[PDB]
Parts: structure tokens; sequence; C-alpha cells
């Protein structure tokens, strides 16, 4: 694949999706382009490539008991870009808890994720 | 410093209450001077406090697009956002729905700087 166009970025984001959500952690890192960068949450510093993306899934994903699904459908641009809210279903202190996301990303030149930026903060996680 | 999260998911929320009862200089009013526009996402920005009137003067001078959020706003802790909606128009004269997501950024005094609206007619339908 080269720059993914417009249906190119839906599908690529939704399988995204279907990745967090079985915890392919190795999948979604070789979804990621080799120097990339993620935001998450967006606000606090990036982190750069591979092993440290690597390490930030593992975190997040190796417990836990996390599930994730889209919330809508998946909005791209032709130039590469999108933007898909979904929402991530997982256990703290045993208690379920849910956190409404948007994702945006930027594609590289071969289909691979070059930034992502993952908008949340409290206010979207929602303990039951 | 930078508007709270939770004075995001407010700023965010009003405009779309502004955008759907389409009033034009209420939304410009939420637009910090040195402003930009991207709208779509991946052409070229719109700045200028009178190119962004004319800009919501074109999309909604008809006074019937409407618009709603479809899930909540997605607010940092660094000024901004982000949020799902849908937008009901007119398209090749067909009532038309589009989603829709925007990113804002806010200043410091609660006003936007950067405005990008990710869509393309992937995410255009007829009704
Ligand atoms: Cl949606
Ligand atoms: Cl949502
Ligand atoms: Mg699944
Ligand atoms: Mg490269």
């Amino acid at each position: 694949m080269n720059l993914p166009t417009a249906q190119e970025v839906q599908g690529l984001m939704a399988r995204y999706i279907e990745l967090v959500d079985v915890g392919d952690i190795e999948a979604i890192v070789q979804m990621y382009a080799d120097d990339a960068t993620v935001e998450d949450p967006f606000g606090q510093p990036p982190i750069h490539g591979r092993e440290q993306i690597a390490a930030f899934y593992r975190q997040g994903l190796g417990g836990g008991k996390v599930r994730a699904c889209l919330t809508g459908p998946v909005r791209a641009s032709h130039n590469g870009c999108g933007a898909m809210p979904f929402r991530v279903e997982m256990v703290w202190n045993g208690q379920p808890c849910a956190l409404d996301v948007i994702d945006v990303m930027r594609f590289d030149e071969h289909g691979r994720i070059q930034t992502m930026q993952a908008y949340w903060s409290e206010v979207n996680l929602s303990v039951r």
C-alpha cells in the first residue's frame, strides 16, 4: 500500500480496533511506522518508536480484560488521515469501567500509522 | 491557563448548539483572531475573521442545515477536544447526512485557535 485513500484509512482504523479488541499487541505495533509517535492521552509527551509503543500497549493491554468497539464510523480524509470514536471496556479494582475515546491517525506513504493522538481525560471514564 | 477539560465539553457543545440554530455571528464570536479552520481536513486552511464568516455563511446561510452530537465530547487537559456529530443538509437538491468529527484547540480565553473537521464522501449518505 501507498499513502491509504479515504476507504483504505477507514478499513485500517477499524482493524486497528479489532486488534485492541483482542489484545494482539505485536500486530498492533506492526501497524505503526518504525519511528511512529503515540500521544495518548493527547497533551501527555509523546511515546517515539516501535520499542516504546510496544511497552505502552503491553502495559495498557497485556492485563486485565480490555475490550473495544467503534461507536460510530470512521471519518477519513483524502490525505491519509482519519479520526474514529470508540469505547474501551476494562476492569479496575474488579469494577467494570469504560472509557470513551477518539483517536486521530496520520498514515504513511506504506499504510503505516505514522502519528496517533488519543483524546480523552476522566470526563470520559463512566465506573459501574 | 488554558479551559478545563469540563470547560471544553461546554465550549464544543455550545459550538454544536450554535450550528444547528444557525447563528453565524455567535459562531464566528467563538473564533480567536489568529484562528484557522481546516474543513475538510486535507484542505487548505481558511484564516481571516471575514473569511471564516464567509465560510459559515455559505454552509449555513440556507437556514435549514441541523446538527447534533452523536456521542460525547472527549476533552484533554491542554485546551483541546474532539467530538463526533451528524449534519443534516442538502446535496444534489436530495436530504443528506454527513458524519463528522471536529478537533478543536482553544486559547488562553476559551476561544477557538484551530478547528479541524474530519470527513469525506465516505461519510456522506442520502436519506
Ligand atoms: Cl458517530
Ligand atoms: Cl461516541
Ligand atoms: Mg473483536
Ligand atoms: Mg518512514
